[PDB]
């Protein structure tokens, strides 16, 4: 395939929230790879909080070969990061999509993350 997974990672206060898509050599090409809050249906790159365009082969941003991946880092989790995410990849001329599975980060402070797996 090309397919996307979400996991996430967590060092002293910082929480990284990660989605990665697996595709053949060059197959990326013409796809962006973005991470959605909250939002019912309208996940765009525009709307998400970060993305990263992918390239046809290896650069240094995140951009691999048979992989690649985007990160969002939060410094310290605060109640305005408490909600549901989703990672996210298209390509606007393929019309291909790929959704990975809600997540939840739940603020009590502490927080809790689930849903991933």
């Amino acid at each position: 395939m090309i397919n996307i997974t979400s996991s996430a990672s967590q060092e002293g206060t910082r929480l990284n929230l990660i989605c990665t898509v697996w595709h053949k050599k060059e197959e990326a090409e013409g796809f962006v790879v973005f991470l959605c809050k909250d939002r019912s249906g309208d996940c765009s790159p525009e709307t998400s909080l970060k993305q990263l365009r992918l390239k046809r082969d290896p650069g240094i941003d995140g951009v691999g070969e048979i992989s690649s991946q985007l990160m969002f880092t939060i410094s310290q989790v605060t109640p305005l990061h408490s909600g549901t995410y989703q990672c996210c990849a298209r390509s606007q001329k393929s019309g291909i999509r790929l959704q990975g599975h809600f997540f939840s980060i739940l603020f009590t402070g502490n927080y809790t993350v689930t849903g991933l797996k």
